[PDB]
This record gives structure tokens, sequence and C-alpha cells, in this order.
């Protein structure tokens, strides 16, 4: 079973909850409760940056979100089927970690700042990133984004729609495939029961 | 096939360390530089760019744009990705600290001024406490040329090109490090490199 060291709470790595989930992948978390929590996972070399998250999965301790995800990607198969799929699945998962990063680091925003990110946020929702998705499974007809096949394209862009959904939730509702897509993927067996209550998914920040 | 295209500004920005990975994999590219608003508008309403931002780059009949959808890519067609999923990762872990660290030098510019004193100072304790020592211990443990499989690959590349970053900031920095100098050199007399780090290249100046 892969490791997940991290916080009790979203943040970095729920994204890797998600996919691990989503993959039929059964994994242990061990949360990291105060400061000596820390230290001590830094003082033992654990954490190659002094940071977590860090996944101990098959006699590696990967840190960095982006290798993680990669890494599980490719072993669940989820990674499409060769190097222009994964094009196509890197660019759309950029697009949404961008979008992602936005709305993560929305509440540390300078309180004098925030109206005008929000506003920011949903003109690029509604304008920029929305209208992208929706092209790209109107231009296939198919009920995924990639190769006609599960991957973590879907994965990741389902989970951001759920945090767009607590944003805003109008904000998907000229977008019918997305929603679409938001359905097909939330009845899926492994993300069903990792959306029911007593799963790994962590709630929001308060 | 087509030479990749690379769409961007006249300037280093998001897209020099794609110029740097495609140029020391011996790779012929071409560039067509953003000059005007308008000249963005029209990529934008061409459709090419799914985001409607810029990098981009046209490539294997492929629109490419988002800076690691591109590196991944061309990393992976020029055998600069090592040779399975578990040096991958390692290359990305490295490679996304090394991006961590980029991202903060990258952007220090538009810092407004009275909080830049503080990001420097915030950037050189990360670089001489974080960063730099968890390269040279990379290298320290293995005793090898490169960073990661014995061989080339994207993050020997990406690692250099910061480096000389680094040395633009404060060629102090890296006085400390002996394995990391070494890096550098011997990967700037590497054929292509060497190349495209003398004059005339793509290889772009800072921005002034």
């Amino acid at each position: 079973k892969p490791k997940l060291h991290y916080f009790n709470a979203r943040g970095r790595m729920e994204s890797t909850r998600w996919l691990l989930a989503a993959a039929g992948v059964e994994f242990e978390e061990k949360f990291i409760k105060s400061a000596e929590d820390l230290d001590k996972l830094r003082n033992d070399g654990y954490l190659m940056f002094q940071q977590v998250p860090m996944v101990e999965i098959d006699g590696m301790k990967l840190v960095q979100t982006r290798a993680i995800l990669n890494y599980a990607a490719s072993k669940y198969n989820l990674y499409g089927k060769d190097i222009k799929e994964r094009a196509l699945i890197d660019m759309y998962i950029e697009g949404i970690a961008d979008l992602g990063e936005m709305i993560l680091l929305l509440p540390v925003c300078p309180p004098e700042e925030k109206d005008a990110k929000l506003a920011l946020i949903k003109e690029k929702i509604k304008n920029r990133y929305f209208p992208a998705f929706e092209k790209v499974l109107k231009s296939h007809g198919q009920d995924y984004l990639v190769g006609n096949k599960l991957s973590r394209a879907d994965i990741h862009l389902v989970e951001l729609l759920y945090y767009v959904e607590e944003l805003d939730s109008s904000l998907i509702s000229s977008f019918p495939l997305l929603k679409a897509l938001k359905t097909r993927i939330s009845n899926l067996p492994t993300v069903k029961k990792f959306l029911q209550p007593g799963s790994p998914r962590k709630p929001p920040m308060d």
C-alpha cells in the first residue's frame, strides 16, 4: 500500500487521494499533527526538498505533487496509451492545475485583493476554462476527454468541478457536457464510493 | 516532419526552458515571435491556444500549450525522460523542485519594490539551505556525471539552465557546491549545449 504523508486536510494531497481511489487503489495515510511530526520526516531524510506532500510507494519517497501524480497515473494505466495522448492529457490537466491553484490559494489571498480575485477566477472559469473543456468533449462526442477511455484527465477535471460547485454552483450551468461528465464519472463504482461518507476524501478547509 | 515551431514573445519567460531542452537534444526549431497585442489576439482568435495563452509549440500535428505539457512531450520524444516509470519519477521530483525555485526567480522582477529585498533574501536562503544541498546530495550519492540513470536527462538540462540564472543573481551562491559546479561545466561542454551557449543561438538574454 502507498502511504500518503500529509496534514489531515485537502491541500496539495487531495488530487492524489482522488486519483488513487478512482483507480481501485487502497492506501494508508499518516497524518502530520505537529511541528515535531514534520521535523521528524525532515530529519529522517524523508523529504527531498523539506516539504510534504510525500508518498511512499514501491520503494520510493516521492515529493512534489506532479511527480506523485505522474507516477500513479502511469502505474495504474491512467496516462493514456502513447506520448501523443500524454500530451493532450498533460495539456488538459495543467490547465486544470492552474485553475485549481487559483481556487486553492484564494483563502490566503490578502483580504483587500479578495473581491477582485474572485471576480477574475469566475470570469476565467466561464470564458476560458469551461469553454475549453466543453469544446474538447463536443469535438469528439465521447464519454472521456482522451482516447475514449478513463484517464487522469477525467478524474482531475471532475475533482475540480466539485471545487467549482462549492465556490459557485451556477458556473457550470451553461456547459451540459461538463455536467454530464461530472455525473458519469461520479457514478463509476470507485469514485461513487470515494464520494460517500467514510472515505479518505477530505472536507473544505474552514 | 515539420520543425517544431515555438510561439512566444521574443524573450525568455516561460519558453526558455523549452529552447534549452530542444537545443540540447540537437533539434532544429523555428520561432514565431509575438510583438503586439494584435499578434496574441490572432493566435487566440485562430483557436490555436487551448487556454488563450502562450507558450504554444506546434509539434507533430499538435498545438501544445502549457509549459509542462511541451516539456514532457519533447523529453519523451528525444529520450531525455529516463528509461522507465521509476526513473521518470525521480526526474519529475528533481525537476519540480527546480521549477519551484525557478518560478521564484522568474517572477522576482514583478515583485512590488517594498517586498523585493525580502523575497530576494528568502530566495537566497532556500538556494543555500534547501535546493543546492538537495542536488549536491543526489550527485554525491551516485558519483556519476548525470543526475539520473548515468545518462543525459532533462533534469541535468533544467538544472544547469537554473545554475546560469542563479549565477546572474549572485555568483557566490554556488561556491560551496563543488559537484553542481562540476555538473555545470560538463553539461555546458556538451556539443549541443556549447553551441546553444554560443552567440547567434535561440538562447535569449535577461530582460532589462
